[PDB]
């Protein structure tokens, strides 16, 4: 740690130097390792950041922050407005938009460089609301490629989101699950303020700068020390862009603490917010004028991106656990816009998580939070598979805070809430030679950007949570060619092979060709793991029956706009019929359900939607049967009897694909038969942790679902298979007052269902695979 070395000719060097030698890079301040003369040499401030008429053609002075001398361009250190003030040029923002059909790079450049310009707490609505005070940002947005909004990851905090942007991973996977964290294995705490965050043990996955370097692409610095002014960060980027071909980095990142810092104090739309926005825009202008005078403004790819949004949150809107709990001083709480509950460590043997959950469950009529055990949280949040995530979680309502007691105004804004909340949405703008011209694209999740950034730099992305090819429609060229995954298990197509007399399933029933075309509209789902399964055809539906799980992996059926809804006849209530195509040994039995005093059963294809009374008997086949708790049957029967027809009538028919999910380890991935921890009493019948449905129809609703030309439209859910309805505070009332609300909370992407089942959907369509990938990543928000 020898500080006696100098920074002379080493200011913001890109080669990192280890001990004893002192550092002259931007992170040297954060690690307290700079050479004695770092601030003096590298952080000059004299005469400001702008050229004036009088300074034009000046004699070079070492003391100045930036220069207005004739040699500054070749030295790559002019003030960004040099050519405008001195050489009579115009500001980039004043020029009309001209399409960049090919990169116009100076000789020597291997590829167009990438500049990631990141802004903290920049909410999606600032683009429209602040447009008049942001002309540079408006030019980038209007003449490049932009999304109306970009969805952040949960929690909608800085560190989990910036690290998701860099890696393409969910927080539960990269390890930065919050701004404040406690790892029980390390017995250490990660905080916004402190030296523990600098330890590399916390940061999982492979960020973009490591992906680049490992593939021989030079990466500039992503993390900047707070003491480095935004003008110096911009000039450092421009100076690095002026380096010789063999030293010049290809990927750069700028970061602005604003508008977040002001947002917390003044709220998202506080009158004080106009100045920070004008400032961010001025910084954009400086970068753009700086690139123009270096002849790079039609060669560099620029990404203007945010990490999260900002909501109106005051301390008057605070919910206290001391109003629900007796032992509030005997618990540790990560408070605010989310809640994570832990017991206090010493002499607290009476701590019961079940008592804390019960006392936080539907207690006040207007309660502004909901408790959950992390494995019961909506699957779309991907917030469970990490030891740094406490078992007790509190999902707090937008505009609300959670605190322990009145003991614990200053703030008018905050963020961290569910990532589907409007105020939490952020921005995406792509501008440059590889992005499209004057193009608007649909909203997407920030997990997807890492693959795009690799593509823009010709890199091979590390394994991540993005779906490579889903964002090809953003690019003019340098597109990745995606290929469908190969089917691992081929299906069996059984015929009639068994006699009714062979079946002693303890089941009783008073029961004395054009299917694939109508009910399987996008081909059969591909099974991407090793297993034994049968395709079963029926008049009203088709299924893929698992011999190992003794139930369908999937059930596919089309419900037209005009379909008639019938009831289950009184004499068929407890009817279960054997399927003469499937062996009694590969079949479920009624005796297991009679002997399970907590478990009942349901059907994947709804008997309520049968085409005829004759066809209705197929719905009662033992092979359409699935285990269901009585409480869950209330949810499932309402969905099947009421909601499927409602959707068919609203969407001009629907195609439904339903089935079970097994995720006992809550990792978001399909369980192997050895991971199943619950079976129907004294049986091989596994209990699903969740039930899914994929509801597809035509984007052009004037076309019926079964005769659709053009893009598709989808909505999906992953319902938790619970023995009670404590999640729904009005569950004592009629299902029409609570079931649909539950389902909206548990909305999912087709891609989320694919990970959990090992299935591959939409294999036989008239659409391009890139378009199908975009469809699979779609989340229906009801927001
Ligand atoms: C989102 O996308 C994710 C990424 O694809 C998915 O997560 C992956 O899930 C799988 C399955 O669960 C898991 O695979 C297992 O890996 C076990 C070994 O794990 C360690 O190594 C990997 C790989 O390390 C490489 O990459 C990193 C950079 O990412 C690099 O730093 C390493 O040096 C190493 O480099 C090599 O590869 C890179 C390219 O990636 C090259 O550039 C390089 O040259 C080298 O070739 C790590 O990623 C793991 O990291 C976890 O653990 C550390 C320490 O705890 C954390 O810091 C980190 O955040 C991460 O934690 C998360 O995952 C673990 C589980 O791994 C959770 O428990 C935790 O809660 C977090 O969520 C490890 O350090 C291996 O043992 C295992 O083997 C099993 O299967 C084989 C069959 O193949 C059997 O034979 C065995 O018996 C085992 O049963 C299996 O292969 C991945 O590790 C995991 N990756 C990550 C990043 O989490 C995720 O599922 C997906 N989400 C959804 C919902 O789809
Ligand atoms: O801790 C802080 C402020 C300190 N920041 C943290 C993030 C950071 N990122 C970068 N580089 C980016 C560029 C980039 C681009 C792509 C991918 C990764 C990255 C990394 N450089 C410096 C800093 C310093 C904080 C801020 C807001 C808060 N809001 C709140 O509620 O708490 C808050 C705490
Ligand atoms: C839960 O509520 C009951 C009744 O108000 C109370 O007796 C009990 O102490 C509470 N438990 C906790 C842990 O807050
Ligand atoms: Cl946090
Ligand atoms: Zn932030
Ligand atoms: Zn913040
Ligand atoms: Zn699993």
């Amino acid at each position: 740690t020898n500080t006696s070395g100098s920074c002379k000719g080493r200011c913001f060097e890109l080669q990192e130097v280890g001990p004893p030698d002192c550092r002259c890079d931007n992170l040297c301040k954060s690690y307290s390792s700079c050479c004695h003369d770092f601030d003096e040499l590298c952080l000059k401030t004299a005469r400001g950041w702008e050229c004036t008429k009088d300074r034009c053609g000046e004699v070079r002075n070492e003391e100045n922050a930036c220069h207005c001398s004739e040699d500054c361009l070749s030295r790559g250190d002019c003030c960004t407005n040099y050519q405008v003030v001195c050489k009579g040029e115009s500001h980039w923002v004043d020029d009309d938009c001209e399409e960049i059909k090919v990169p116009e790079c100076p000789a020597g450049f291997v590829r167009p460089p990438l500049i990631i310009f990141s802004v903290d707490g920049f909410r999606a609505s600032y683009m429209k609301k602040g447009s008049k005070v942001m002309p540079n940002i408006e030019k980038l947005r209007s003449c490049g490629t932009h999304a109306p909004y970009m969805r952040p990851v949960y929690p909608t905090k800085t560190f989990p989101n910036l690290y998701t942007l860099a890696t393409g991973l969910y927080p539960e996977s990269h390890g930065i699950v919050g701004n404040s964290m406690y790892d029980p294995v390390f017995d250490a705490s990660f905080h916004l303020r402190g030296r523990e965050k600098f330890n590399h043990r916390w940061w999982g996955g492979q960020p973009l700068w490591i992906t680049a370097t490992k593939q021989g692409v030079r990466a500039g610095t992503f993390f900047w020390s707070v003491s480095i002014p935004h003008e110096r960060r911009i000039l450092t980027i421009l100076q690095w862009l002026s380096l010789p071909d063999n030293e010049r980095p290809s990927v750069y990142a700028f970061y602005s603490e604003q508008p977040d810092f002001s947002g917390h104090k003044y709220g998202p739309f506080g009158p004080e917010m106009t100045n920070p926005l004008r400032e961010i825009d001025k910084t954009v202008g400086q970068l753009m004028d700086g690139l123009k005078q270096l002849r790079l403004h039609r060669c560099v790819n620029v990404i203007f991106v945010g990490d999260h949004g900002m909501e109106d949150v005051t301390c008057d809107r605070t919910e206290f656990l001391s109003n629900y709990l007796t032992n509030v001083d005997d618990i540790t709480l990560v408070p605010g816009t989310l809640g994570r509950i832990r017991a206090k460590s010493i002499n607290n043997s009476k701590y019961d998580p079940k008592t804390i959950i019960a006392n936080l469950t539907c207690k006040k009529p207007d309660q502004h939070f909901k408790p959950y055990m992390k494995q019961h949280l909506p699957k779309r949040l991907h917030y469970a598979n990490n030891r740094r995530i406490e078992d007790i979680h509190l999902l707090v309502d937008r505009r609300w805070h959670v605190a322990r007691k009145p003991l614990d105004c200053f703030f008018q804004g905050d963020h961290g809430f569910d990532n589907k909340v409007n105020s939490m949405q952020t921005v995406f703008v792509g501008y440059g030679p590889t992005f499209k011209y004057r193009t608007k694209v649909p909203p997407f999740e920030n997990i997807e950007l890492y693959n795009v950034m690799c593509d823009l730099l010709g890199l091979k992305p590390a394994p991540n949570n993005g779906t490579h090819g889903s964002l090809n429609h953003l690019l003019r060229t340098n597109t990745f060619r995606p290929t469908m995954p190969d089917e691992v298990s081929r299906p069996n197509y059984p015929g009639i092979m068994y006699l009714q007399s062979e079946f002693d399933l303890g089941c009783t029933c008073d029961d004395k060709g054009s299917t694939e075309e109508r009910h399987l509209l996008y081909g059969r789902p591909a099974v991407l793991y090793r297993t034994s399964y049968d395709i079963l055809y029926h008049t009203d539906f088709e299924s893929g029956y698992s011999e190992i799980f003794l139930m369908p992996l999937w059930t596919s059926y089309t419900i037209s706009k005009q379909a008639e809804v019938s009831s289950i006849p009184e004499h068929l209530t407890n009817c279960v019929r054997p399927d003469v195509r499937v062996s009694p040994g590969f079949s479920q039995n009624c005796l297991a359900y009679k002997n399970d005093k907590q478990m009942s059963y349901g059907f994947l294809f709804p008997p309520y939607l049968s085409s005829s009374p004759e066809a209705k008997y197929d719905a009662f086949l033992v092979t359409n049967m699935v285990p269901m708790y009585p409480a869950f049957k209330r949810v499932w029967a309402y969905f099947q009897r009421v909601l499927v027809k409602k959707y068919a009538s609203e969407r001009n028919g629907v195609n439904v694909i339903s089935g079970p999910i097994f995720d006992y380890n809550y990792d978001g991935l399909r369980d192997t038969e050895d991971e199943i921890k619950q079976y129907v009493e004294g049986s091989s019948i596994p209990v699903p942790t969740h039930y899914y449905s994929i509801i597809t129809s035509c984007l052009d609703f004037t076309q019926p679902a079964d005769k659709c030309d053009g893009p598709l439209s989808v909505s999906s859910f992953i319902l938790p298979h619970r023995p009670d309805n404590d999640e729904s505070c009005n569950s004592s009332e009629d299902e029409s007052k609570w079931v649909e609300e539950l389902m909206k909370m548990h909305t999912a992407r087709v891609r989320d269902i694919e990970h959990l089942t090992g299935l591959d959907f939409y294999r036989k369509t008239s659409r391009s695979y890139s378009e199908i990938l975009t469809l699979k990543t779609y989340l229906h928000t009801y927001e």
